[PDB]
């Protein structure tokens, strides 16, 4: 489960990195950062400058938000939870 | 279910597109982009400039956020999930 | 239930409106707008300029986010849902 | 439960405060503010300026969002709810 969500999230982020670095002309790290803060809904950046960028972003959000949060709802629920929970056992 | 949420989400976005293009003077694509990133809570844009725009946005968020996320909670749960899940069966 | 969440959300927004108009010097409508997009996590505005504003915002988010979304999870689930659901009955 | 989430959230915020004040050169209060609005997904600030800041932020979001919202889903569900609910009993 977690491994699958891990991979699916990775692929989604790779696609965004490739897209924004090419169409919005961002350095790869900035393209990855934009993809991440957009899909996690933080959105602490300016918006895309091109219409292609805006259209892709709209579709990218609808298709990737569900997945990204599914992975997060497992990274801290089936991985980070035990680490602390089980450890809270004297 | 999914088809209904699909339509409801579309209508909500059409209303926002019409509103922001008219009152905030945005090109249709920018009005749609603003509507989408606002309802999905990404918010990676400047805020509306007019009071009419601010008031509408407040009401638009409260009435459309629930719906938009309901659609997302189906687009990747009852459509994208099977595609990958069932496919994960050798 | 809905009526209570309605009132609780209103009081929370009134407090934010009063606070930001006074400490950040915003016009009431802008103070309300900031309160709303902050608690719904859209965040499509610049951040507070004063330290008092930043500290209050931190506390305001932690105490009001749960409530605001609880109200939203009722405004479209126990009010908007029936309107469309029941109506989807020929 | 609540006490644990309380502590875990505190530690996460302390780490962010230390990181952003050092690497992004922010005053402690601004570093704390950035950490808070980023993990709660409000994101009403400009993004980090350094690559180190961007990379850390990506990891910080994935590891801290689940926790922060878990705490919020308890601060208003097992603490703020009773205060109002039980009080709604004449
Ligand atoms: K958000
Ligand atoms: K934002
Ligand atoms: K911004
Ligand atoms: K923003
Ligand atoms: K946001």
């Amino acid at each position: 489960e977690f491994q699958v969500l891990f991979v699916l999230t990775i692929l989604t982020l790779i696609s965004g990195t490739i897209f924004y670095s090419t169409v919005e002309g961002l350095r790869p790290i900035d393209a990855l950062y934009f993809s991440v803060v957009t899909l996690t809904t933080v959105g602490n950046t300016p918006p895309p400058q091109t219409d292609f960028g805006k259209i892709f972003t709209i579709l990218y959000i609808f298709i990737g938000i569900g997945l990204v949060f599914g992975f997060i709802h497992k990274l801290a629920v089936n991985v980070q939870l035990p680490s602390i929970l089980s450890n809270l056992v004297p």
